[PDB]
C-alpha cells in the first residue's frame, strides 16, 4: 500500500476512516461522467458516494486509494470533507460532504439571473464564492499543496441558497501528478510556465483561480470563448488576457488581471487575493452592479 506525506505528515490506507458496508446504503445517482459514479447516501449522515469501478486497473485502484488519503488529511472549512471510504468491499466507495449545491459550473449557469428570477445572483454572492474558494486556495498554498486544476467544476457548494458555502471537492489533478494526455490537460486554467515547462508552484494555482473567477463572473461561461486549447496556448503565451466578463465591475477584473501576471513571481499569494476580494465586497459600487440577465 502506497504511502501519502501532507504538512510533513505521513499517511496509509490503515488511516482511512473505513465505514462497515452495511451502514453506507445508495439514494440517487447525482452524475457519473468521469472514470466512476457517484451517489447520494446514507451512513443519519447524509454523504456522496464516490465509487470505483469494479472493472478497472491497478493505476485506476492506486488513483483511487490516493485521493481518498489527499481529501482525508485536509482539515478545511472550504474543502470537501471525507466521511470516510468502504475499501473491503466492492465496489469501493470514498464518503465525502454531500454538497447539496452541486458543482459551481453547473450552478452558476442554471441560477443565472432571467426575466423570470430577475434576482436570483447578486454581486456579493458571486463575491462570497470566490472568497470561499481562495481561502481553501490559501489553506492550501500555506501548507505547500499544489492543486493544479483550480477551475468552477471543482468547485461544489453546500447549498443552493443565499448562506451557501463554496468548497474545493476534486484533486484529481493533484493525485496524477503525485502518481491523461495533452487534449485534457487543463490549458486553459494554466500560467506559462506550467504547459511549456511543466514547472508548477503556488503561483501556478494564482493563475488558476484568476480564470476561475473570470468563470464566476461570466456566471459560468467557458475561459478564452471560440478558442480552442493550443490557440489559447498561443494567445497567453503571446501575452492575450480574456476581456472582462460582461458587467464585471473594474476592481474585480483587476484582481483577475494581476492573477494573469506571466512571471510568477508579479502575481499575488492568496492573502493578497483574499485581501482584494474583501475590499471588493466592501465597495458599494463593486456590489451594487447589477449582473446581466439572460
Ligand atoms: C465527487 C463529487 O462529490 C460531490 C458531488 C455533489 C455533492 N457533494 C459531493 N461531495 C453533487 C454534484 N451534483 N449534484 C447534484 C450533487 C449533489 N447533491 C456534482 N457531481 C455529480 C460530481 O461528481 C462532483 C463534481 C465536482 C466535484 F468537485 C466533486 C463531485
Amino acid at each position: 500500500n502506497p504511502n501519502y506525506c501532507f504538512a510533513g505528515k505521513t499517511s496509509s490506507i490503515s488511516d482511512l476512516k473505513e465505514v462497515p458496508r452495511k451502514n453506507i446504503t445508495l439514494i440517487r445517482g447525482l452524475g457519473h461522467g468521469a472514470f466512476g459514479e457517484v451517489y447520494e447516501g446514507q451512513v443519519p449522515l447524509q454523504v456522496a458516494v464516490k465509487t470505483l469501478p469494479e472493472v478497472c486497473s491497478e493505476q485506476d485502484e492506486l488513483d483511487f486509494l490516493m485521493e481518498a488519503l489527499i481529501i482525508s488529511k485536509f482539515n478545511h472549512q472550504n474543502i470537501v470533507r471525507c466521511i470516510g471510504v468502504s475499501l473491503q468491499s466492492l465496489p469501493r466507495f470514498i464518503l465525502l460532504e454531500l454538497m447539496a449545491g452541486g458543482d459551481l459550473k453547473s450552478f452558476l449557469r442554471e441560477t443565472r439571473p432571467r426575466p423570470s428570477q430577475p434576482s436570483s445572483l447578486a454581486m456579493l454572492d458571486l463575491l462570497h464564492v470566490a472568497r470561499d474558494i481562495a481561502c481553501g486556495c490559501q489553506y492550501l498554498e500555506e501548507n505547500h499543496f499544489i492543486h493544479r486544476d483550480i477551475a468552477a467544476r471543482n468547485c461544489l457548494l453546500t447549498c443552493p441558497g443565499p448562506g451557501r458555502v463554496a468548497k474545493i471537492g476534486d484533486f484529481g489533478m493533484a493525485r496524477d501528478i503525485y502518481r491523461g494526455g495533452c487534449a485534457m490537460l487543463p490549458v486553459k486554467w494554466m500560467p506559462p510556465e506550467a504547459f511549456m515547462e511543466g514547472i508548477f508552484t503556488s503561483k501556478t494555482d494564482t493563475w488558476s483561480f484568476g480564470v476561475l473567477l473570470w468563470e464566476i463572473f461570466s456566471l459560468g461561461y467557458m475561459p478564452y470563448p471560440s478558442k480552442s486549447n493550443q490557440e489559447v496556448l498561443e494567445f497567453v503565451t503571446s501575452g492575450g488576457r480574456m476581456d472582462p466578463p460582461k458587467n464585471c465591475p473594474g476592481p474585480v477584473y483587476r484582481i483577475m488581471t494581476q492573477c494573469w501576471q506571466h512571471q510568477p513571481e508579479d502575481r499575488p499569494n492568496f492573502a493578497i487575493i483574499l485581501e482584494r476580494i474583501e475590499y471588493c465586497t466592501q465597495d458599494p459600487d463593486v456590489i451594487n452592479t447589477a449582473l446581466p440577465i439572460e
